[PDB]
């Protein structure tokens, strides 16, 4: 069993249960590099110059991660730019691929550094603060065999309802029925294409989870009828903080039984988020989870079919222990007349308390009867408040999907919910770095995956959501998502509303492809997009490509992510027929050869390219899944090729028929 795997165990480590493969502890020598135990945990290779490092799921900068240093700490940070060493993910796979080629999963929970060629160029260096840990080693001929074998071992990834492979709308601010009646006829009205409107923070009733604002909501499960008979899904937030608020049930019940996180005296840890003072629900300990998790059948009964967790790194605005410290120096700053206390340390301070490591060092999580203090399994939380929901879905209604992702996360977390890239910012270095993101997701199990189109933070144009909306035509989970203040971003806020149409237009006519190829992906522990080197690994120019992904194994997209760009440079490894979705509803193509080009792509155009010796289908355009007609779509691509369509109902688990399967011939 498990041959091309070894487990190297150091000290006594946290069982995260990332793998669902169970890996006998190796007894011999650690197979490459240098382990040094030091100063705390160490593993350092001196990579060959041609090496490329792939991995890290959600991290900075690009696919090949030589050049930086990368810091697995899930962290609640809202400007993406190029310095920054940590986001909200931790998932600490890396391959080395060139000469000597292998796979490394880090099995540790807490504040990780990999410093690939940051300090020099040629070392890749990989550190924590405490020996416990399990590092596996995983073997293959060449990078794409190496994920495939880590797919295997950690299990199945999530797999979505098909509505969820439609467009959605959201921004932090939607709070009425007349709100969201608003997006549901901008869209609507003007025959734009969707299935789902997000309910953010606002919706509940104080901000207090599995409630609801019942002046705004008096009769909720009519309202969500109301949006369903439309074919639109209400897809509503969940926060980890708990209000402390006297009779509100969830917190006289974590209060009760013990369920939240603890200050090291046992009194219940307090973190102010959005609803002022709250308690975070004990994520590791089973007991508190299922309760938790359990907590979800408030909303499911009312007709809701889906989720997104939100501030689960867990983010904290402030605990009380940093307030009273903030409010201390404020007032010696308020009485300095010495010039001894400068602004800009005030500032600091204020700046200080917010997701402050000290806070993460100050609450404890139940396991086995055993306190653990937070800061030693930190990446977890995300994870395990996921999977909270994700074991109740299962509980609660065994034969449906439901749509559930989650904003910090680590491996093992894809196996109940997908991600969103978080609070990106409308820049069209966002559109690059939401394409870079995808393979690397892919290759440590979160295939459901998407960013905010148009752009989270700051403010968007006309032509960049356009852009945006292009390149999330492929992506599973496709979202425009928008923050409190900025310039509305809903499609119908901007003129010629028809391009926007055409846009998301080639989305629903793409979904029964981009259905089967996740569906196909995720049942075969494989992935749906895939760097070029995976796919043609004896092509030295293909397997620096960076702005070009392949899908499947028929199609490689390529979104343009220049403003004022009328079109981009793309490398073709093999002849491809080059395809726009254009915005008469026609499709055009074009046979282009193995080589460098430039291609025209127009705002409003959408593009991509058919492999050599393969088709797919082409559906027409429809307003939401559900109308698709799936019965005799147009083939595009080459004469005498096949392909194989997967299609269930979209709501169930019935996967595994023959019925599921059809043959589809140019
Ligand atoms: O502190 C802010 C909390 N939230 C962060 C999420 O990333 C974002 O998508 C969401 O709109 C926002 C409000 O719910």
């Amino acid at each position: 069993s498990n041959a091309m795997i070894r487990k190297y165990r150091y000290g006594a480590p946290f069982d995260t249960e990332a793998l669902t493969e169970k890996i006998e502890t190796a007894e011999e020598a650690f197979p490459y590099g240098e382990i040094s135990q030091k100063e705390g945990f160490a593993f350092t290779y001196i990579m060959d110059e041609d090496d490329i490092v792939y991995g890290l799921g959600e991290s900075n900068r690009g696919i090949n991660k030589r050049g930086y240093c990368y810091i697995s700490n899930c962290t609640d940070d809202p400007i993406h730019t190029e310095d920054k060493r940590s986001l909200y993910g931790a998932h600490n796979f890396i391959i080395v691929s060139g000469k000597t080629t292998f796979g490394l999963f880090f099995d540790y929970p807490s504040k990780l550094t990999f410093d690939i060629g940051y300090t020099r160029m040629d070392t890749l260096k990989v550190s924590c603060e405490n020996a416990d840990l399990d590092i596996y080693v995983i073997e293959g001929e060449n990078a794409y065999d190496i994920v495939k074998q880590f797919r295997r071992v950690i299990g199945r990834s999530y797999i979505p309802p098909k509505f969820a492979f439609g467009f959605g709308q959201s921004r932090y601010g939607y709070t009425t029925k007349e709100d969201f009646r608003a997006v549901a006829k901008g869209y609507r009205e003007n025959h734009i294409p969707i299935d789902m409107i997000y309910m953010d923070i606002d919706y509940m009733q104080d901000f207090k989870d599995f409630t609801v604002n019942e002046k705004n909501f008096p009769d909720f499960p009519e309202f969500v009828k109301e949006m369903k008979d439309q074919e639109l899904r209400l897809i509503p937030i969940i926060d980890a903080g708990v209000k402390v608020e006297k009779g509100y049930e969830v917190y006289e019940e974590g209060v009760k039984n013990n369920y939240f996180c603890k200050r090291e005296d046992g009194s219940d840890f307090v973190a102010a988020v959005w609803p002022g003072d709250t308690h975070f629900p004990d994520m590791l300990n089973p007991e508190a989870r299922k309760w938790f998790g359990d907590k979800y059948r408030f909303l499911i009964d009312q007709g809701i079919e889906g989720f997104w967790n939100d501030m689960n790194e867990p983010a904290i605005f402030y605990s009380s222990e940093g307030l009273a410290e903030a409010k201390e120096f404020a007032g010696e700053f308020a009485k300095d007349t010495e010039g001894k206390i400068h602004p800009w340390a005030m500032q600091a301070k204020m700046k200080d308390i917010v997701n402050s490591p000290e806070d993460y060092k100050r609450f404890y999580h139940n396991v086995n009867g055993k306190k653990i203090r937070h800061d030693k399994v930190h990446n977890l939380f995300g994870y395990n408040m996921t999977r909270a929901a994700g074991e109740a879905f299962e509980r609660i209604d065994p034969e449906k999907r439901f749509l559930m992702f989650s904003r910090s996360s680590y491996i093992g977390m894809h196996r109940y919910g997908g991600i969103w890239m978080g609070d990106n910012k409308s820049w069209w270095s966002h559109i690059l770095l939401n394409l870079k993101m995808l393979p690397s997701l892919n290759m440590c199990g979160f295939m459901y995956t998407g960013a905010d189109l148009g752009g989270f933070g700051d403010d968007t144009t006309r032509d960049l959501l356009l852009r945006f909306l292009a390149l999330g035509v492929f992506t599973p989970l496709m979202r425009d998502h928008a923050a409190e203040g900025t310039r509305e971003q809903e499609c119908y806020q901007f003129e010629n509303i028809e391009d926007f149409r055409s846009v998301i237009n080639a989305r629903y006519r793409l979904v029964p492809y981009l259905y089967s190829e996740y569906m196909k992906a995720a049942l075969n522990d494989d992935m749906y997009f895939k760097p070029l080197g995976f796919v043609y690994p004896d092509d030295k120019m293909a397997i620096r490509v960076e702005d070009q992904l392949m899908l499947g194994n028929e199609i490689m997209i390529a979104p343009v992510y220049e403003q004022n760009a009328r079109g981009r440079y793309v490398y073709l490894p093999e002849e491809m027929k080059f395809i726009k979705f254009m915005p008469d509803g026609s499709i055009s193509e074009e046979v282009l050869e193995k080589g460098v080009h430039y291609v025209d792509v127009a705002l409003n155009e959408v593009p991509l390219f058919i492999r050599s010796g393969k088709c797919i289908p082409v559906a027409e355009a429809a307003e939401c899944v559900k109308d698709i007609d799936t019965e005799n779509m147009q083939l595009i691509g080459y004469e005498g090729s096949s392909y194989t369509l997967y299609e269930d109902d979209g709501i169930h688990k019935d996967y595994d028929k023959k019925e599921n399967y059809r043959v589809l011939t140019k």
